[PDB]
C-alpha cells in the first residue's frame, strides 16, 4: 500500500481508533450504501450533494461501521482507500508518467484484492475531455469496472453529474446514484450537539444549547452563499478560536455567536438580535425621516406591513401588496426606495419596472421571455429574471394604468398563489416580495382645477378629505373588480409643502457641506436663498425632481469658478445672500473666516 | 538543522536578529491570522491578495510577535521557518531525486514537532499538473495536511486561489482563506517613515516629510499598474539613486515629481496655477477647432470644471457624457479636441465600437473569458487598454448596437470606478472622460415648417425641445438607473449657417499644408469662401458635403494643373471668383 499511502489515504485503521467523527442521523443513506455494494453487478455507488452536505460524513460513517457494527457478508474487513486525484499528477513533467504510476497503483490493488475505492469530486479523470491540458484518465478503469475487479464508490453534486455523467452510456450505466440532501434544523441541532462533546475537549469551552440553537439560526439566516450543516461547525470553531486568544473554564453564549457572525459579514450585534417588535417600532420615524412629510400614507403603510409581519398567513401569497396613488415629484419612488432599505437593507433592493411601453400585445412577451427557438430565448423577461436574482427584493410597477390587461391575468396567480412559471420552465417564488402598483389616476383633477372648459373657483379640501374614496372608486371602475379585491392596501400620495422644499433643500446643501469639507468648506444659506430655491426648484407637474439640476445649475457653477479663479482659499465659510427682487434675485456669495 | 538551512530560511531568528524592516498598521491581519490558524479544523491559514501589499511584512510581523514573547501559549513560542523552492528545486537531476529531499525535509518538520513552515506562490505547489514540465508536489504534502499534523501558512492572489484551491474540495477543507488589502494613505506614509531611516544610510541622502507625503499622493493618484506599499517605496528609491548619481543631499517636492515625469513620460503637471487659469478660457481653445456650437461646449466646460476644481463626488470618474446628435455635425472631432487639450496630446480616446458587441458571448469577451472558455487568453481589451493607459479617454461608438448586459458593466463603471475584472486583476477606471456616442437624437426640424401658412420663427425653444425628446426617448428605449447617474447628455442641433466660412478656413489649411509638403501654397479670397460655402451648404448632411465640394472644385483643378505641369515646386495658387450669379466660377492664378 506504498503506492496507496503515497496518492491516498487510508480509512480503516484510522476509523479502528475512531478518531474521525461521531455519525449523527445517517443511518438510512449508509444502509442503502451496503444494499448497494452488494450488488452483483452495477455495484458502484456515487452520492450526489451539494459542497455543504456531508457526503464524506456518510463514507467515515461506512468506515466505522466496517470497524464495528453490523456489516453483511463480502463488505467484512475491506480496507477502503480514499484517492486524491490532484495528488497522483505529482512528479508529471509529462502525462506518461502519470499513467505509469496508475498502473503500478492500479496492479496493487488487484495484487491486493480486499480493497474499497472512494473517489474525490470526480468528473476530473473522465470529465476532463473539455479542457486543454488536463489529464483526460477515463478508459483507465472501465475494462477493471467491467469484469467486477475493482468497487469504488464517487461523489458529486447533482446538476454537474446530470451535465457530465449523463452524457456518456458507460458512464451513467455502471453507477448508481445515491442522493444525501441538506439536513433541516433540529437535525444539525443534533449534529451540533454531537460534536460538542469533541469541540469543548479541543478548544477549553464550555458550550450552552441555547448558543447553538443561536449559531444554528444566524447561519441559516444571515448566511446563504454555503451550505446549512458546515456554517454552524465554523462559527462554533471560530468562537473557540477567539474566545481561547483573549485568555483563574470559560463558556460560550448566544451574544459571542452574534458577535463572531458580525465580525464574519454584517453590522455589529443589534440586528443580528431579536428587536422585530421593537424593530417596526423604530422604523415609523426611520420612514419619517427619509421620506419628509406624508402622514397618513406612512401611518397606513406602516400599519399594514406590522400587522402582515405577526405571523398569522399562509406562505402561499406575498407579504404586501399596495397601490401607491399619486402626482408625479411627490415620492412615491423614495418611500419604496426608503422602505426597501430598511426591510432588506439594501438602496438597489428594489425592482422597478415602467409599464408605459407595455400597452400593446407582443411586448408582454419581454416581461415573460420567449419559447424556445425565438428571438430573446436566452435572457428571460425582466421580472422573472430580476425577482429569481435576488429573492428578498420590493416589486414596483410604474405607471400601471398604461399596461396591457394580459399581464394582469399572471399579477393574479403571483397575488393569489404567490409564485410564476417562466418560459425557460424554473419557478419563481414570490413569497418574500412586496409588490407595489405606482398610479396617477384621479389625481389630473386635484393637480389642475381646469380640466377642459369653463370652470369656477371651486374648492381644495373636500378633495384633501376624501382622496382616498375618489381613488379608490376611480380604480374600481377603471380596473377589474376582482384584481382590486386581490390587492390588499392603497396609499395615497398628497401634494407638497413649502417647509418639505425646506427640508428637501436643506438636505441637498448638507449633502454638499459634508463632503465640501474636506477642503474646510463652510456653507450657509439664507432664509430669502432657502425660499428663492424653493421657488425656482419647484414645478406643479414635476415636483422636486428639478431641484437636482435647479443648485447645481446656480451654486455648483458659480463655486467652481470661484474657487478655481483664486478669490477663496482653504479653510473658509461661504455665506448666500439674495441681491435684488423677485426675479432679480441674484444668490451671492460672501466669505468669511 | 542542516535539513532546514539548506533548502530553506529561517525567520524567528532573522526576528531576533532584527534583520528585517518594521511592521506598522497591520495588527488586524495579523490578529486575524493568528486566531484563524488556532481554529480545529481549516487551521491552515492562506492569505489572499496582491504582490507588494504586505504578505511578507505580515509573516514578518507574526515572526517578530513570537520571538518578543508578546504571544499567548497553543504553540506558545516556537519556530517559523521558510521553504526556498529554489533550494529545493536545484540539485534534483530525477524525479525521484526530487521527491526523495522533500520527503525527508518534511519528516525532519513533522518530527522535530515544533516547525511551522511558510511558502510563497501557493498556487504553483498545487496547480503544476496542467502544463507539462512542471511538478506539482502537492503529493508530498496532501496526506499529513489531511491528517492534521502540518500546520502552513500560503501567500496567494486571487485568480490563482480562485482558479486553483476553490476547484479543488479537499483542500479546501483545510485551507481558511484571510483578504489582505492594500494599506490606506496615512498607512504608507507610516511605512515610508520608517524606511526612511534605512534607505538614507544607504543612499547616503537626506529626504523630508513633506516628499514622503506628496510621494505617497502622486503614487496614489497617477499610477494604477502597481500598489501603494509596492510603488511608492521603489519610486522613493529611485529619487534617492538619482540623487546620489547626480553628485548632504536633499530631495524637495520637485525632484519627487520629476522622477515620475521622467519615468511615466508624458509631463503631466500637478495642480498648478497654470492649470486652473487655463481652464477659465478653456472654451476659447475648443472653439479653434469645434465651430458652431456654444451651448454643448458651454455645458462641458461647465462640468468639466466642477468636476476639476473638486467639486464633484469622488466615486464619479472625470466624467460621463451621453452624445445624441446626428451624423457629420459634431462629436468626434469635440473629443479629439477635449482630449488634446485635457490629457496634452492626440493618442487619448483609445475608442470601441458597440455595434461588434452585439451578441451576448461578445459581451463576453470585452471584459474577460470566463472558465472553461476555449482558449482562455482571450480575455477582455478594454481592460487591459484602460489599465496600461489609465489617462486616456474612453469613447464607445453607436451605444444603441450593443447587447444589453454591456450596460450593466458601466454600471460598475460610473458608481465605482471599480470592475475588479476576474482575471483582468486590478480595472481601476479613476479619473477618465467617458463618451457614449448614438445616433438616437435625430429628428426632422430643418424640414419641419408646420402645417399652415403661418408667418413666425424661434430659435431659441430649439434645444429645450431637443433635450427633452431625447430625454423622453432615451427613458422610454433604456432603463432609468443608468440614465440617472449620468454626468451630463451634450446634444447639439445641425450645423447652421455663418459657421461654413471657419470650416473652409480650416479645411484650406489642410489642404495648403498638402501642398506645402510639395513646397507649394494656396489662399483664397473672401469671394472664394463665401462662394464655397454657398456651394457647399447642406443643412441636415452637415460639414461633410463641403469637404466633397472642395475636393470637386478645387484640388481637382490643382491636380489637372500639377499634372500638366502649369504649377511647378515654389509655387502659390490664387483663387479668385469670374462672373456673377449662380455661374460665378473658380479661376486659378500660379505666381512664383
Ligand atoms: N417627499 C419627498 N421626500 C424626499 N425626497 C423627495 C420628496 N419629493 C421629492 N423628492 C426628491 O425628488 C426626486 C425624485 O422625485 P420623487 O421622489 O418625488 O418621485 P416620485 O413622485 O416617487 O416619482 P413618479 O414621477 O414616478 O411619481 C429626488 O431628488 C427626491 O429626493
Ligand atoms: N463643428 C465642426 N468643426 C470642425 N469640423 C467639423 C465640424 N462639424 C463637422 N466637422 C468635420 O466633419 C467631418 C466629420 O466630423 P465628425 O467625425 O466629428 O462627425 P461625427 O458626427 O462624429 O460622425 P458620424 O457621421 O459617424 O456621426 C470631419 O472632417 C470634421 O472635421
Ligand atoms: N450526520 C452527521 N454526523 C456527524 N457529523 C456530520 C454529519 N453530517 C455532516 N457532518 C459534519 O459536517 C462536516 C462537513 O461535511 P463534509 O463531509 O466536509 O461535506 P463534503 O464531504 O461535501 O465536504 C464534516 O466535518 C462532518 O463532521
Ligand atoms: N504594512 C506594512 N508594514 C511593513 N512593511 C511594509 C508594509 N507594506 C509594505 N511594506 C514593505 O514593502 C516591501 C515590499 O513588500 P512585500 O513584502 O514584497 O509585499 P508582499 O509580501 O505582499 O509581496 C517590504 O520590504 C515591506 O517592508
Ligand atoms: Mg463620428
Amino acid at each position: 500500500s506504498l503506492v496507496l499511502d503515497q496518492f491516498g489515504r487510508n480509512l480503516t485503521q484510522a476509523a479502528r481508533e475512531s478518531k474521525l467523527d461521531p455519525v449523527i442521523g445517517r443511518e438510512k443513506e449508509i444502509e442503502r450504501v451496503m444494499q448497494v455494494l452488494s450488488r452483483r453487478t452495477k455495484n458502484n455507488p456515487v452520492l450526489i450533494g451539494e459542497p455543504g452536505v456531508g457526503k464524506t460524513a456518510v463514507v467515515e460513517g461506512l468506515a466505522q461501521a466496517i470497524v464495528k457494527g453490523e456489516v453483511p457478508e463480502t463488505l467484512k474487513d475491506k480496507h477502503l482507500y480514499t484517492l486524491d486525484l490532484g495528488a497522483l499528477v505529482a512528479g508529471s513533467r509529462y502525462r506518461g508518467d502519470f499513467e505509469e504510476r496508475l498502473k503500478k497503483v492500479l496492479k496493487e490493488i488487484r495484487t491486493r484484492g480486499d480493497i474499497i475505492l472512494f473517489i474525490d469530486a470526480l468528473h476530473t479523470l473522465v470529465g476532463a475531455g473539455a479542457a486543454e491540458g488536463a489529464i483526460d484518465a477515463a478508459s483507465i478503469l472501465k475494462p477493471m469496472l467491467a469484469r467486477g475487479e475493482l468497487q469504488t464508490i464517487g461523489a458529486t453534486t447533482l446538476d454537474e453529474y446530470r451535465k457530465h455523467l449523463e452524457k456518456d452510456a458507460a458512464l451513467e450505466r455502471r453507477f448508481q446514484p445515491i442522493q444525501v440532501a441538506e439536513p433541516s434544523l433540529p437535525h444539525t441541532i443534533e449534529i451540533l450537539k454531537g460534536l460538542r462533546d469533541r469541540y469543548e475537549a479541543h478548544h477549553r469551552v464550555s458550550i450552552t444549547d441555547e448558543a447553538l440553537v443561536q449559531a444554528a439560526t444566524l447561519a441559516d439566516r444571515y448566511i446563504s452563499d454555503r451550505f446549512l450543516p458546515d456554517k454552524a461547525i465554523d462559527l462554533i470553531d471560530e468562537a473557540g478560536s477567539r474566545m481561547r486568544i483573549r485568555r483563574g473554564v470559560a463558556e460560550v453564549d448566544g451574544e459571542l455567536i452574534a458577535e463572531v457572525l458580525a465580525t464574519a459579514t454584517g453590522i455589529p450585534v443589534f440586528k443580528l438580535t431579536e428587536e422585530e417588535s421593537s424593530r417596526l417600532l423604530r422604523m415609523e420615524d426611520e420612514l419619517h425621516k427619509r421620506v419628509i412629510g406624508q402622514v397618513d400614507a406612512v401611518k397606513a403603510l406602516s400599519k399594514a406591513i406590522r400587522r402582515t409581519r405577526a405571523g398569522l398567513k399562509d406562505p402561499k401569497r406575498p407579504g404586501g401588496s399596495f397601490i401607491f396613488a399619486g402626482p408625479s415629484g411627490v415620492g412615491k419612488t423614495e418611500l419604496s426606495k426608503a422602505l426597501a432599505e430598511f426591510l432588506f437593507g439594501d438602496e438597489d433592493a428594489l425592482i422597478s419596472l415602467d409599464m408605459s411601453e407595455f400597452s400593446e400585445k407582443h411586448t408582454v412577451s419581454r416581461l415573460f421571455g420567449s419559447p424556445p427557438g425565438y428571438v430573446g430565448y436566452e435572457e428571460g423577461g425582466q421580472l422573472t429574471e430580476k425577482v429569481r436574482r435576488k429573492p428578498f427584493s420590493v416589486v414596483l410597477f410604474d405607471a400601471v394604468e398604461k399596461a396591457h390587461p394580459d399581464i394582469f391575468n399572471s399579477l393574479l396567480q403571483i397575488l393569489e398563489d404567490g409564485r410564476l412559471t417562466d418560459s425557460q420552465g424554473r419557478v419563481v417564488d414570490f413569497k418574500n416580495t412586496v409588490i407595489i402598483m405606482t398610479t396617477n389616476l384621479g389625481t389630473r383633477d386635484i393637480s389642475k382645477g381646469f380640466n377642459l372648459g369653463f370652470a369656477a373657483q371651486g374648492d381644495t379640501k373636500s378633495n384633501y378629505e376624501r382622496m382616498k374614496n375618489k381613488v379608490s372608486d376611480e380604480l374600481k371602475q377603471h380596473f377589474r373588480p376582482e384584481f382590486l379585491n386581490r390587492v390588499d392596501d392603497v396609499v395615497v400620495f398628497p401634494q407638497l409643502s413649502q417647509a418639505d422644499i425646506l427640508k428637501i433643500v436643506d438636505l441637498m446643501i448638507d449633502k454638499v457641506d459634508e463632503r465640501l469639507k474636506d477642503r474646510d468648506m463652510g456653507i450657509e444659506l439664507s432664509s430669502s436663498a432657502k425660499e428663492l430655491l424653493s421657488k425656482k426648484g419647484y414645478d406643479p407637474v414635476l415636483g422636486a425632481r428639478p431641484l437636482r439640476r435647479t443648485i447645481q445649475r446656480e451654486i455648483e457653477d458659480s463655486l467652481s469658478e470661484k474657487i478655481l479663479f483664486g478669490e477663496l482659499r482653504p479653510g473658509h465659510i461661504v455665506v448666500v445672500d439674495t441681491e435684488g427682487e423677485g426675479e432679480t434675485k441674484t444668490f451671492t456669495f460672501r466669505g468669511e473666516e
